[PDB]
């Protein structure tokens, strides 16, 4: 589970990459909602390159190229955006230089990467860029540093999200393998949509699920495996689902609590 980040005082950067709409936006939320909720004050500020903008949709408010902490959050702003490098670097330092001015420093960005998978290039711009310079000046020293500074794990940790389904799993295999080419921190991944222990005609789907869970256990020992039950829209609805993000969910709790949380969104059973 992700209490290492829910707590980590030391991180300036947290990328939640999860191209797939697997409530990835919701992961990003819950981590920021849970972090800021746990580190009572010390405003973290949440962006999502997500071209969809599910994030604004997520908290129940419309954000954009501007910060704006949410109603009830004494310590958490949000933000969203769309060559490709242009998009990144310029608008990347848009947020950087943007908050240098808006008042003072502000602690760290939950970076909900674009599901577009275009965020891959958004993540190697500086590497090959510092090359051009070293064999062709302010930002030049900056890139060599920040490039090593993104490499540095006690500052820049990535974090993937999954459904049980095998296909994601493979894209996550190939994904991480690319991430290490970058040489970035990664050791942590959350999974979604899990059912647990009538709706046994549903549990018959968790069966196949449960197994896929075990292929990721054995396959990744160096990593947290966050089993997350089951997209919400409210702040509270969202905040409660973060509570399971940090504190290891549990099928006695999970049970009574999520039975309540679905009966929220108007969901004598039935599938179809
Ligand atoms: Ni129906
Ligand atoms: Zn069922």
């Amino acid at each position: 589970n992700l209490h290492s980040l829910i707590t980590s005082t030391t991180h300036k950067w947290i990328f939640v990459g999860g191209k797939g709409g697997v409530g990835k936006t919701t992961s990003s939320c819950s981590i920021a909602i849970q972090m800021a909720l746990s580190q009572p004050n010390k405003q973290f500020l949440l962006i999502s390159t997500d071209p969809a903008h599910n994030l604004s949709d997520a908290f129940g408010e419309k954000f954009g190229k501007d910060a704006r902490k949410v109603t009830g959050m004494n310590n958490l702003s949000c933000m969203e955006i769309d060559d490709e490098a242009l998009s990144f670097m310029e608008v990347m330092k848009h947020i950087k230089r943007q908050e240098q001015g808006e008042g003072e420093t502000f602690d760290t960005v939950i970076f909900d990467t674009a599901p577009t998978g275009h965020t891959l290039r958004f993540l190697q711009l500086p590497n090959t860029l510092s090359k051009l310079l070293e064999k062709f000046n302010e930002l030049k020293a900056n890139v060599e540093t920040i490039r090593q500074q993104f490499t540095d794990p006690d500052l820049t940790t990535f974090v993937c999200v999954c459904i049980s389904e095998f296909l994601s799993l493979y894209e996550t295999e190939r994904l991480i393998q690319e991430l290490i080419s970058y040489d970035m921190d990664v050791n942590s991944i959350i999974v979604n949509q899990l059912l647990f222990a009538n709706c046994k005609r549903c549990q018959a789907r968790w069966k196949m699920q449960k197994k896929y869970l075990d292929q990721i256990d054995e396959l990744y020992e160096d990593f947290h495996v966050v089993k997350m039950p089951l997209e919400i829209r409210g702040l509270n609805n969202l905040t409660k689902f973060s509570q399971f993000l940090n504190k290891e969910y549990n099928p006695i709790t999970d049970g009574k609590v999520i039975y309540e949380l679905e009966d929220k969104e108007g969901l004598h059973h039935h599938h179809h």
